[PDB]
């Protein structure tokens, strides 16, 4: 259990490298009072976070028993930091023992006050506490299958109705063209994902 | 200007109100404290956030000067509020006249205030607060043209990225192979939309 844990944080750091790069560029790069710019930094927040996520479910499933150090490092709080736009001199300012899993693990309280002591901004900690409840409520094949089953049918009904709204329309407004191309996208990733799930099940 | 605007609005309100209806959906008929279900959740919450500032935005637009009340009836506090899941007795214990427009005009004090008098959580009103903040960073063919450009590119090298990492695999992640179609999708979709803005540019 062990090694296939490893395994699946190190393919999981993978995407989160790229994604932190990818949002630094969206926050550096792209005209950020822009509202498409910011519903892809939360998009990209989003996935960032399922990442991390399932990074400590990782480790979490091995008995805690020697799991290797190596293992224990992931999720790595940095990630999550830069994920909420956490400023890089308050992340200087911050305790090396520090980890996510202390922070989880305090009263709201306590969270703010360790923040504070750092330099964090008062937007800075509401972000974090939204985040940690966020990550808190997260933290299989057959549940895995029902839920991307009931994911299926609100997605298809989705697109339905979109199609019901502004199918056929000759001039498309762009903002519909966006969702449709996103879910009909989506539906393919679902349904392809439900067959990876009902193999494995199967 | 108010009879374009005011189209647009309508055209983001069904947009909003399908999307409402798919949020309900993820958060009742799909397991809530699945990691993919909360992602879809935020996700779906930020295209909500998007249409009503777009709202907002046709709204400001046009010059305050009578435009009709059917215009500036959007955005709908009720879709803002729903859009970040607050329990409906606490939308209920929300004064009438009580407007969007207004908490962007409040202080962090007025605002935590005036939803706790309502019975807001505690957790609801850092989430109305964080989505005030959001929002109000928000509050043009040739700067849209700019943007989407550069997010054409990161879109590009995300994908690059993605196949470095991965590509060529005989038993790719199932998370890899999610990121794979949507941001394919996405550079579609961008490049898309690219076309129409240098076709408005253009003319």
């Amino acid at each position: 259990a062990a090694s296939r844990a490893l395994q699946q944080c190190g393919q999981l750091q993978k995407l989160i490298d790229i994604s932190i790069g990818s949002l630094r560029g969206l926050r550096t790069k792209c005209a950020v009072s822009n509202d498409l710019t910011q519903q892809e930094i939360r998009t990209l927040e989003a996935k960032l976070v399922r990442y991390i996520c399932k990074q400590r479910q990782c480790k979490l499933s091995v008995a805690p028993g020697e799991r290797t150090p190596e293992l224990n490092s992931y999720p790595r709080f940095s990630d999550w930091l830069y994920t909420f736009n956490v400023r890089p001199e308050v992340v200087q300012e911050i305790p090396r023992d520090l980890t996510l899993d202390a922070l989880l693990e305090m009263n709201e309280a306590k969270v703010k006050e360790t923040l504070r002591r750092c330099g964090a901004s008062g937007d800075e900690c509401g972000r974090l506490q939204y985040a940690l409840t966020c990550l808190r409520k997260v933290t299989a094949i057959p549940e895995e299958v029902w839920n991307i089953k009931q994911m299926i049918k609100l997605t298809q009904e989705h697109i339905e109705a979109l199609l019901d709204k502004f199918g056929g329309e000759h001039n498309p407004p762009s903002i519909y063209l966006e969702a449709y191309e996103e879910y009909t996208s989506k539906l393919d990733a679902l349904q392809q994902r439900e067959q990876q799930l009902l193999e494995s099940l199967g």
